[PDB]
């Protein structure tokens, strides 16, 4: 149905040869799969070599994954193998490229040998120390370490939506994945999604938990989750493509997973991250290049990452697949299995679910009346079981049942 892939990690920019160009080796693999979108990693000229300190837009030839010939083909690989591409967009701040008389790196270059791009301090947003103060006020939140874009000035509105016009048109990309979609506001990204028509979008909302005294996330979070909510429906809710990272389903699973599974079913007996509340809005994942990865900012228990996807492929949402855990860590053959069960039982991002169990060391749940999903250490459960229903997947703490 919808399943998206994460094609890369923090440290494929080191990549012997060039990432783009080994990735070409792994198209028919991922396509073969079942999965349906990879998400590529920011294609342009950074400072910093991952790509998330972007100065000239249009220049792909001077990113560290791979020159611009190479990402085409890519795109075209994937392409003919049924297979949607997402561009990680970071546009809440850019680096420049030249200094002024203050001799701050405030002036701008696109890339190109025209002014598509090439800005000033008047393009910074009003309090960013970067800029002289006469941009318009940020619109979200700020990224210390390089300048905040003024997503209110109108160059920057029509310039950013030509460049992500050419990302579509002439480079190949469908989809668009919002780096720090915090940092400015959901009417800013309504603009740029609205104006490009993307098959599938997903925002990058990360917001830290609210936690117990325990050093735990609290039991209860609507907050974290409302805050995804409310940026979907302003973005235009379902009449727009968009998404958000469920950070909510993320953050608890992280801690269910050790001995407190019962975090697993809310107050309300529905599932306590965005797809209890908007599955088909809900981005799911168990670890990114941020969370894991080298970075390892906000690590999935490495013992039990089978359980975070036997979660999240057979539940609502659209569930997003790690590199690393898909090709690094010996688990190719029970993930790609996950998925054949969720594909062939047509579950979908708005499936339904009914959660049965939720105890420390058992988590048990149906899944469109037609698959019923086990995590956990307690594996005698056929009590529990409804009669035609058989096993077909199991693994370490995870067992899978379909109907008949
Ligand atoms: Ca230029
Ligand atoms: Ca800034
Ligand atoms: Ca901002």
């Amino acid at each position: 149905m919808q399943v998206l892939f994460q094609g890369f990690n923090w440290e494929s920019w080191k990549e012997n040869g060039g990432w783009y160009n080994f990735l070409m080796g792994k198209v028919d693999d991922i396509a073969a799969a079942g999965i349906t979108h990879v998400w590529l990693p920011p294609p342009s000229h950074s400072v910093g070599e991952q790509g998330y300190m972007p100065g000239r837009l249009y220049d792909l030839d001077a990113s560290k994954y791979g020159n611009e010939a190479q990402l085409k083909s890519l795109i075209e690989a994937f392409h003919g193998k049924g297979v949607q591409v997402i561009a990680d967009i970071v546009i809440n701040h850019r680096t420049a490229e030249h200094k002024d008389g203050r001799g701050i790196y405030c002036l701008f270059e696109g890339g190109t040998p025209d002014s598509r791009l090439d800005w000033g301090p008047h393009m910074i947003c009003r309090d960013d120390p970067y800029g002289d103060g006469t941009g318009n006020p940020d619109t979200g939140a700020d990224f210390a370490a390089a300048p905040d874009i003024d997503h209110l000035n109108k160059r920057v509105q029509r310039e950013l939506i030509g460049w992500l016009d050419w990302l579509k048109m002439d480079i190949g990309f469908d989809a668009w994945r919002l780096d720090f979609a915090k940092g400015y506001s959901a009417d800013m990204a309504k603009i740029y999604i609205d104006a490009t028509e993307p098959s599938f979008a997903v925002a990058e909302i990360w917001t830290s938990m609210a936690n117990g005294g325990d050093g735990k996330p609290n039991y209860d979070q609507n907050a974290h989750r409302q805050e995804l909510v409310n940026w979907v429906d302003r973005v235009g809710g379902a009449n727009s493509n968009a998404t958000a990272f469920d950070f909510t389903t993320k953050g608890i699973l992280n801690v269910a997973v050790e001995g407190e599974l019962w975090r697993l079913r809310g107050e309300d007996g529905k599932a306590p991250g965005m797809i209890g509340w908007w599955p088909a809005k809900a981005t799911t994942f168990v670890d990114n290049h941020d969370t894991g990865s080298t970075q390892h900012l906000w690590p999935f228990p490495s013992d039990k990452v089978m359980q975070g996807y036997a979660y999240i492929l057979t539940h609502p949402g659209n569930p997003c697949i790690f590199y690393d855990h898909f090709f690094d860590w010996g688990l190719k053959e029970e993930i790609e299995r996950l998925v054949s069960i969720r594909n062939r039982q047509g579950i979908h991002p708005a499936s339904e679910l009914r959660i049965m169990e939720a105890d420390s060391d058992l988590y048990l749940a149906e899944i469109d009346g037609k698959v019923i999903t086990k995590i956990g250490p307690r594996y005698d459960v056929e009590h529990l079981i409804p009669e035609g229903f058989q096993v077909v997947a199991h693994g370490d703490g995870y067992a899978i049942w379909e109907k008949i």
